């Protein structure tokens, strides 16, 4: 478990707990966005950023729009 | 091609999507400056950072107050 | 010394100002999950990230929903 | 100008703008926050973090909870 993987299960647990209430995710869009960011830095940071392990996010957060 | 393109390339899209309804904008004003923020660090870790590609969305930033 | 752990211990000031007054919380959600990821980018830039320091945190997010 | 020096900045500016309405800044609280942090991130990283540069903004934020 490098300390980037372990970051990144971390960004998207919280990511998870923002969206899984649409009534709290659309009063927190910014954060939900910071973190759609941060997941996408740590990632590359680690070597291992696929667009398509980020784009789930996005569309939910295009969603709650 | 590099990750961290492919990390301000979804930075940029975030912002888009939360600049794009003034009225949404004005709700998630610390979103969007912690995603300018983000922008410029991913770019100085890419190597490339030219401030006019920030100041853009700086200028909208300030618009929306 | 180092200067991450510097900015580790400025990120867990800021996390306990925000969490103080649950109310506060509530209304700074996003806010607490992006310091809570960046807490855990920051420190595996450090070389030091043990899960055990961050799930506190991350309980108390989810005590705030 | 290095790449981090530029982001330094323009996170300044941001907290800057941020801070600048008191009322603002109260309904912003968790991304000046997270505007902290990450001034102390890329700081870090450039190799110039000094604590004093990251107080002042530390101790207007607690003001304005």
């Amino acid at each position: 478990m490098s300390p980037y993987k372990k970051a990144i299960e971390i960004t998207k647990r919280l990511l998870e707990l923002l969206l899984s209430n649409p009534e709290l995710a659309k009063k927190n869009l910014g954060g939900i966005a910071t973190l759609i960011s941060l997941l996408a830095l740590i990632s590359a940071l680690d070597g291992t950023l696929d667009e398509k392990d980020i784009e789930p996010y996005i569309k939910k957060l295009e969603e709650s729009l």
